């Protein structure tokens, strides 16, 4: 790790790799031996061992995912606008966030998801070194060292591990041009430091997820109705529907978001050291090599999705301010935003030139796309109905607004179920005894589509009855 | 109690009275010996012993309050409209209310406010016969008999006790034309029966107070923002601001509201017996006599304020349906209502002829009044801002909507404090050690008016410090 030399997928090699091989397995199993409807989604490509198609290696698929990181960046928004929007944003957070006490090492440790990997360098499930209150063994060593560096304000180089997302995808991403989504896996030391540094801010932010636009932490079922009611106070509604959000980010933008997180943290000088590490040119371990990724979002650790949401807030406000020429905090008097990483809903009373708005977005290097996928510009509508958020269509009736999962995704979840990793997606789980709460929730989702549809998906079990009456589950899913 | 003969205050005497004399005391004490600002509110008239003015007897003041009950009633809304709106209303409640289990005698008993009177015939504070889990002694006898009548579906005649409200009033109601507000005090037996009958429905209703328009049970601070956000989804806003709501009610309207409560109750046949008793010509004990009050609202027991809110819903929908000619449930797709007894906010997208709307209201015998108190018709506005609800002005900024208590009422609460009953309102409590949470809440209210105003009312103590910074209490009062 002196200085880089060599190139992989268009990016500089900084070191030999330590990551385990990409997974060739999926967690999805068919729920029935029957034949899939034509055009059905299926688990993403499993690589050379994947019986369904002869395709490239997982590594080559990953190589494709890394291309956008060497694309030239877009332009910075005009400096004066950028400063004004960041100030307005930080100021809104000062007026809303409840000041927090610092997180302990112990709190940082309990916060981590114990079911995912520790990443570099042990790449073991976190629970495997977890007593219930602390990390011991290898993980305990790594945790404790990182924590000492944190308290001394000393810098550590994060090391991320590249992976590919096991998820259902439309058949074309398997039988046409193979595509599978890139994942950044943080290292345990970095997760510890980020958690201690930023946990307080993130908790304060979540408590605020209804009246601030960063919606991370919200309950669709509990908060959706209030949040959507808010959006509906405004005349115009839209969704830029971005392509490649994370890989098109500018670190310079991310650093402005980071500055805000730092200043709003209980231990700002300790949190600066950590943020500077997160945002410095990143080491990504693709297996054979660790490569240097200077640009785009390094999406590994616990609080990046808030960092990303914050960057999104900054950009959206920048574009709106540039076009309408109204002050960032005045725009926020006339608008309601929802952000969750790249996911967005923007509602405003302001009269926005959509051609200019799209061009500004594209100029910052973002890739917004129209619903109909035709050559731009973005459209705006005068009804919230039809826009979506967190994968749920936004619906309004006489009782209020709410998020509804579309019939296709409901159908899909009836066709697949989660289980241990395996090679052949079309295998049926022999367990024939799953889906406790899952099923119930699916009844909930379906009830919201009317009795006709609900009666069909009440099909059914098992392989314990019986079907709750439609009225009853509809009432239960919408109301207290 | 055979049949009526004789007249008191224009109403028929049915029996000799048993009520204690009207109170000559107030619970309010000055917080300081200083002289009141001119025009300051003061506790209502205390009768012949009231040092501040030579005025009539409390009884004569009450006699005046009873006049509206012998006024001829207004017209019933056209039958076809009345049926349609009631059906739409009952139907909305069916789709929203979570079905309930019957209340036990024990549950009915614990629900009662133990700090108020038992009314007829013991007129003792309820706590005085209360073990912590059951009524013993006299109250136990009365409770247990009423409860047996309830379970056998047997009818009892309610007996209400007239009182006059001890509250702060504008000086003119003390030094000009004396006025003091009539109160109906239910009898313990009736409270038991109404509670067992209607408690389930009322609890189911309260759980629903955000997405149904009967707002009884709401928290201004917690629910206000969501509720007001809902209202703000609509274009037009208004408030009929009624005079003498309760005394202008038609029992026939109240019975339609009652029918709905009955059918939506877990023990409908038992609840019918009770509702028929509540709504039958009522015995009101004014001291010397029990008089028969056939019309207006008998506002005694636990659930009348929901009954009254429901009647209000019926009337408002009737007037809107009559004028706009759109179906009651379609009106409820295009509107948001809030009702709390006579207190109302009506928001709609519908294009309402306000002349026709006022005339329809007046025809049902209601007395809506304009903000400026000039000869009608009611106005509508296009902003919610400026309308009030539950005595709090409705305010909206970039964070959302919320209820704010006006500076005058805040000032007032600094000038008076609650204490034991006494004769001279200008006496200062010698206790000089009160107002724990009270003060804090007052800081909250004042913070919402800006730092300038907030700094002044931070005056202050005591007679423990210190003043929380304005930012801090503003944040605490608006947000989580
Ligand atoms: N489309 C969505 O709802 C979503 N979820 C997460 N992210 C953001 O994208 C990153 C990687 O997917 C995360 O860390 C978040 O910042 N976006
Ligand atoms: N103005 C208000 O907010 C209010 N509060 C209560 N009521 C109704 O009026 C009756 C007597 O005041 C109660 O039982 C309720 O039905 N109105
Ligand atoms: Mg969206
Ligand atoms: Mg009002």
């Amino acid at each position: 790790l002196p200085r880089p030399s060599g190139t992989y997928a268009g990016l500089p090699i900084a070191d030999y790799g330590d990551a385990p091989p990409l997974s060739t397995k999926t967690m999805f199993w068919r729920t029935s031996p029957e034949k899939l409807p034509p055009g059905a989604w299926e688990p993403a490509y499993l690589g050379s061992k994947d019986e369904r198609v002869d395709g490239p290696s997982l590594q080559q698929v990953m190589r494709d995912q890394l291309k956008p990181y060497s694309e030239p960046r877009g332009l910075l928004p005009p400096q004066e606008i950028l400063d004004a929007v960041c100030d307005a944003i930080e100021n809104r957070l000062e007026n809303t966030l409840e000041p927090q006490k610092p997180w302990t090492f112990k709190k940082a440790c309990e916060s981590l998801d114990k079911n995912t990997s520790s990443g570099y360098p042990y790449h073991k499930q976190k629970s495997k070194d977890w007593t219930g209150s602390a990390f011991i063994g290898d993980l305990g060593d790594q945790a404790t060292h990182a924590n000492n560096m944190y308290e001394m304000g000393k810098s550590m180089r994060p090391i991320y591990t590249a992976a590919l997302k096991d998820e259902l995808v439309k058949p074309d991403k398997i039988y046409g041009k193979i595509k599978k989504r890139l994942l950044w896996g943080s290292d345990l030391g970095t997760m510890i430091r980020a958690a201690r540094a930023f946990g307080p801010f993130c908790d304060a932010l979540k408590e605020t997820c209804i009246f601030n636009p960063i919606r991370v932490g919200m309950s669709m079922n509990e908060d959706g109705p209030f949040i959507f009611a808010r959006h509906a106070n405004f005349r115009y509604h839209m969704d830029a529907d971005y392509t490649r959000w994370d890989s098109t980010q500018q670190r310079a933008i991310l650093k402005r978001a980071g500055d805000i997180m730092v200043r709003l943290s209980p231990e700002p000088d300790l949190a600066r050291v950590v943020m500077d590490d997160l945002l410095a040119p990143s080491l990504l371990d693709v297996g054979d090599y660790k490569i240097v990724v200077e640009e785009g979002l390094p999406s590994g650790c616990p609080c990046t999705t808030q960092l990303n949401s914050l960057a999104h807030w900054i950009l959206t406000l920048c574009a709106m301010v540039e076009v309408t020429r109204v002050d960032p905090d005045i725009v926020m008097q006339e608008s309601e935003f929802s952000f969750y990483g790249d996911d967005e809903v923007v509602s405003t009373n302001l009269e926005l030139d959509m051609v200019k708005y799209t061009m500004a977005l594209r100029r910052y290097g973002l890739l917004p796309t129209r619903a109909d996928k035709e050559e731009g510009p973005l459209e705006r509508r005068q009804t919230l109905q039809g826009i979506s958020f967190l994968r749920r269509a936004i619906v309004g009736d006489q009782f209020g607004w709410y998020g509804r999962l579309d019939r296709a995704s409901i159908d899909r979840q009836l066709l697949w179920t989660k289980g241990p990793n395996h090679q052949n997606p079309f295998e049926t789980l022999p367990g024939h005894a799953q889906r406790p709460s899952q099923l119930m929730a699916l009844l909930g989702e379906a009830a919201m589509h009317g009795e006709k549809y609900y009666r069909t998906v009440a099909s059914r079990v098992s392989k314990e009855m019986v079907v709750p009456r439609h009225r009853s589950v509809l009432r239960w899913v919408r109301f207290g």
